[PDB]
C-alpha cells in the first residue's frame, strides 16, 4: 500500500541510456515509462533516471534484482519510491534537490 510503481535508478555506467534502462528493466514486468535525466542544454546524461511499471509488484521485484547489480565498474542503485511519487514532477528537480529531499537515499 505504501509504495508506488516508480523506481529511481542511479550509478549508471557509461553508455547506459533510455534503451538500456528499458532493456534491463522490462524483463521484470511491463513498463509505463522510462526516463533518463539529461542536462537540458547539452543533452549529457546525468547517470540516473526514473522508470514506472504498470504493476507495482514488478517495481519491487526489479528493485530487488537490480539494486547493487555490478555493471562496468558501477554498482547500480535502485529505489522504489513511496506512494505519491510522480515522474513528471520528480524529473524536474535538480539532482542535489533529490538528494536533499532524501529521495535518493
Ligand atoms: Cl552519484
Ligand atoms: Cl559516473
Ligand atoms: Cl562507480
Ligand atoms: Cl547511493
Amino acid at each position: 500500500e505504501e509504495y508506488s510503481g516508480i523506481i529511481y535508478v542511479s550509478r549508471l555506467p557509461h553508455g547506459f541510456h533510455e534503451k538500456e534502462l528499458s532493456k534491463y528493466f522490462a524483463q521484470f514486468g511491463d513498463l509505463k515509462e522510462v526516463r533518463l535525466a539529461r542536462n537540458k542544454k547539452t543533452g549529457n546524461s546525468r547517470h540516473y533516471g526514473f522508470l514506472e511499471f504498470v504493476n507495482k509488484e514488478d517495481a519491487m521485484i526489479a528493485q530487488e534484482s537490480m539494486n547493487n547489480y555490478l555493471l562496468m565498474g558501477h554498482l547500480l542503485q535502485v529505489r522504489v519510491l513511496p506512494k505519491g511519487a510522480k515522474i513528471e514532477k520528480l524529473y524536474k528537480y535538480k539532482k542535489r534537490v533529490l538528494v536533499e529531499k532524501g529521495i535518493t537515499k
